[PDB]
């Protein structure tokens, strides 16, 4: 599991459950191609997106469907989604956690890169 | 104006208006002594807390009454307040903006320090 | 001035100066069309991107070039950029401030929307 | 484990390791009395602070020694510490995670309250 996504809800103080998350890899023509996707779990986590053999160096985008999450809660949001765009780099053994903290008009994202 | 406080509301995307702010300074005897207080304006800003002359070196605490803010709006929030504690003016006088961004279960705070 | 961008640096506690910002608008055909661009001032602010007349309804993306910012300062940061994507003016004209707070492995963004 | 603390470092994109954390409970005379403390682990987590039988309703402060953490890294920080102050409330079965994201001149804190 070299890539995990974790999302929290700053309004309810809970995991953000059932949030859709799409991953893309940047193709040699500069377009984004689908690479992995899933819905966060009851713990706000999304595991099993990819494997070490598949997750090669490259630029990746992680799109988190914040707008659908807020609307399912009856809450008016600002952003269409949150996008996290980064280069994966093979400088020794590494696991990437992309964490996001959601508010209707604000979000933060942080990368926890370990091992 | 060496000390300014700005507060935003991440749920509405708006300045957080009428937020009470109390500032204290640590005394010779380790007590927190009341230093200045005020409330944010329509722009979410609080100016005029103190002066260049009064704002001497010290350890200061800026306590932002986030609970009263969220309660007056029908939200029962997590935190009692947001406390920002810092040493000021230890290399001479500086101008400090203390910004806070508020959600019911979360806050961030940043300091902008200029000469 | 219906669209303003403000960027702060959480490592230094300072405005983030000379940050390039590109804005795009989603076209009829789903493409991101270049809309306006500029760079933050000494105060970390970018004004004058557009006008009331030009800033029509639409889905807009504000791409903040955080990587070039951190690189020019000797830091190799995590993210390629910070992208803020939102629907604007769908209930009539509003004024939008898009604020971002930058660290090498993390960013937050907030929107202040006023009438 | 009704109370857990998790700290991340936004500059290195890692867990914040060996950060001292002190917990206090507000006494009937309004002073803060020591209640629990520890150092975050290699995963930036601090478990085993208290038990359900000990963790009664009351106001608690969690003080995270951010200033020592930054100084051990050779990095100049703003805040003396980060303090998170909240009321623990027995509305059914609940676990409190206090998460903090640290930058030298900024931090965010969020409460994840579950079960």
């Amino acid at each position: 599991c070299p890539l995990m996504v974790k999302v929290l809800d700053a309004v309810r103080g809970s995991p953000a459950i059932n949030v859709a998350v799409h991953v893309f890899r940047k193709a040699a023509d500069d377009t984004w191609e689908p690479f992995a996707s899933g819905k966060t779990s009851e713990s706000g986590e999304l595991h099993g997106l990819t494997t070490e053999e598949e997750f090669v160096e490259g630029i990746y985008k992680v799109e988190i469907d914040t707008k659908s999450y807020w609307k399912a809660l009856g809450i008016s949001p600002f952003h269409e989604h949150a996008e996290v765009v980064f280069t994966a780099n093979d400088s020794g053994p590494r696991r990437y956690t992309i964490a996001a903290l959601l508010s209707p008009y604000s979000y933060s994202t942080t990368a926890v890169v370990t091992n």
